[PDB]
């Protein structure tokens, strides 16, 4: 009888880095998907393994929301099968992913004049990661053929960079917000249906 929180996740007052993101688990709610899809801000939003008009009916047995900033040349690598600093050592969809990507321009809260640099990426890793990994680790990271003592050595570094987002960056250097919804199936009660399921309607 009550409206999954969409609410919290997407006009949250702040999110979370890419190497932070979030995730929210939404679940024994209705999930009202035309709040989102009828908007108009969103720039990107892209389905992945579902029926072409019939999302707002149906019943997952769980929805995960995962939020984070990056670079609008990037939004093109929240996506499977895609290769690159965020989809190798950021944010990791899996090639069966099940779900939707929403992201949207973040310019007029996300970069300042005089530049905004608290948004975080991993610019280095010695592997990437696996499907929804979320590595918050800052152990130094060795460059080269030279082991490192921490920073005690040369090509030692720090593995986090950050973003520079100033308001009149070029578009593929300009903040985006993203939230991405894994639909989760498993053989177990459906607790996260659409206004127009079986269930609902």
């Amino acid at each position: 009888t009550n409206l999954c929180p969409f609410g919290e996740v997407f006009n949250a007052t702040r999110f979370a880095s890419v190497y932070a993101w979030n995730r929210k688990r939404i679940s024994n709610c209705v999930a009202d998907y035309s709040v989102l899809y009828n908007s108009a801000s969103f720039s990107t939003f892209k389905c992945y393994g579902v029926s072409p008009t019939k999302l707002n009916d149906l019943c997952f047995t769980n929805v995960y929301a995962d939020s984070f900033v990056i670079r609008g040349d990037e939004v093109r690598q929240i996506a499977p099968g895609q290769t690159g600093k965020i989809a190798d050592y950021n944010y990791k969809l899996p090639d069966d992913f099940t779900g939707c990507v929403i992201a949207w321009n973040s310019n007029n809260l996300d970069s300042k004049v005089g530049g905004n640099y608290n948004y975080l990426y991993r610019l280095f890793r010695k592997s990437n990661l696996k499907p929804f990994e979320r590595d918050i680790s800052t152990e130094i990271y060795q460059a080269g053929s030279t082991p490192c003592n921490g920073v005690e050595g040369f090509n030692c570094y720090f593995p986090l960079q950050s973003y520079g987002f100033q308001p009149t960056n070029g578009v593929g250097y300009q903040p985006y917000r993203v939230v991405v919804l894994s639909f989760e199936l498993l053989h177990a009660p459906a607790t996260v249906c659409g206004p127009g399921s079986h269930h609902h309607h």
